[PDB]
């Protein structure tokens, strides 16, 4: 049956060995970003790919904008460490036939915010028509059916079919980050991370949070005949709820969607038959006397595959502890809501901000103003903030 996880940084801790290990590896041309461009973000008031998602910061800047910032600072980091000229990370976005011209278009009107061109590349995963419960297609118009992408475990195949496998052998690129649009907070590519899993040489590495109580709406991870799995929380049992007698739980492994994978790794999922899940959806229809109704409660059925059930694929795994202080705070409802929402992700970064300040040697002075940003352009985590050691701040403290 079901037996615990080791999280396997409690006895083999993360070092400064393995950052720079990390540094080398990028500065080689061996690492890559994977992203999706996201969902519409309609529950905000964007209709639109989520990653064009303006942030109202005291300087706004979208999702997409963080992320290049970060991938620059990331680029020269290790340029400066190897003393090697030309740093480049490749950079993969998993979009549709719907929306890949509108993605392309932002990217090329805004100069690509300081990266080449040569190093975006958008490309196309499967969709499917949506179906009632006879499995009738529903239409938005005449010869015009409502479609929907095959789920984010459609990445493994659309990698190879796009040619992306076979451009990765040719740039020597060995190891791939994969994560959501949705977590501001995210390290991108980690320097800390890639030197882990090549020391331990490793097929995947997981990032998990450490589960905080009960009823928490995270899936978990679980080990069966040797081979790793996610339990969706849907899907939690008394059993895998157990507690020691300190209040620790058994299955503490929180899984948050931040994943490495090795090249070779990533060939083999690509030959992988993923099993198939229902995800519902709100339709509108034409009803008997001709009225388009929008329906209160979800109608329509999406087939779709999910990337985490390729892990017990694998046969060598590490698992990563990250804080939720450093790098978990996500952006998934309106104001109306009192939960990951703007404010929310304000409140986050900003306490992270002096907590960086303070590790360089400042003194933070919060009493009139919570305000602290941090251009993702000018600092990774604490390192370049160097020149405010000793120093006394008083917030509102502004560095782009």
């Amino acid at each position: 049956t079901y037996q615990p996880v080791d999280i396997t940084t409690n006895t083999i801790p993360v070092t400064k060995e393995h950052y720079y290990r990390g540094l080398e590896l990028i500065s080689q041309g061996k690492t890559a970003l994977i992203t999706p461009a996201g969902g519409q973000g309609s529950r905000l008031g964007f209709e639109h790919p989520k990653g064009m998602f303006v942030l109202p910061f005291e300087i706004p800047k979208s999702i997409f904008q963080m992320t290049s910032e970060r991938l620059l600072r990331l680029q020269e980091l290790a340029s400066e460490y190897s003393h090697q000229k030309n740093v480049m990370i490749h950079w993969f976005l998993m979009t549709n036939e719907e929306t890949i011209e509108e993605i392309n278009n932002y990217f090329k009107e805004h100069q690509y915010f300081g990266l080449s061109s040569e190093q975006i590349h958008c490309f196309p995963q499967g969709m499917l028509p949506v179906v009632d419960f006879n499995g009738k297609i529903l239409y938005e118009k005449k010869d015009k059916p409502y479609m929907a992408p095959n789920g984010h475990g459609g990445l493994f195949k659309a990698l190879k079919d796009n040619g992306i496998l076979e451009f990765m052998n040719e740039k020597g690129i060995k190891y791939s980050v994969a994560h959501n649009v949705d977590n501001i907070l995210c390290k991108d590519v980690d320097p800390n991370m890639i030197g882990y899993m090549d020391l331990l040489q490793s097929e995947i590495c997981i990032k998990i949070v450490k589960k905080g109580f009960k009823e928490e709406k995270v899936g978990v991870l679980v080990k069966e005949q040797e081979r790793i799995k996610v339990v969706e929380y849907t899907e939690l049992t008394d059993e895998l709820n157990k507690q020691l007698s300190n209040g620790e739980f058994i299955y503490n492994c929180g899984h948050i969607s931040i994943n490495g994978y090795s090249t070779s790794f990533l060939e083999k999922a690509a030959e992988y038959q993923l099993p198939y899940h229902i995800a519902k959806k709100k339709v509108p229809f034409v009803n008997e006397q001709g009225i388009v109704i929008h329906p209160s409660e979800n109608n329509g059925i999406k087939k779709e595959i999910f990337f985490f059930d390729v892990f017990p694929l694998a046969t060598k795994v590490s698992i990563f502890e990250i804080q939720r202080f450093i790098e978990f705070s996500a952006l998934k409802n309106s104001l109306n809501e009192s939960f990951d929402n703007v404010n929310t992700v304000k409140r986050d970064w900003y306490r992270l901000n002096i907590y960086y300040l303070k590790k360089a040697g400042a003194i933070v002075d919060d009493s009139k103003s919570p305000i602290c940003e941090i251009s993702f352009r000018k600092s990774f985590e604490e390192e370049g903030l160097k020149e405010f050691k000793g120093k006394t701040i008083q917030l509102p403290f502004i560095l782009q």
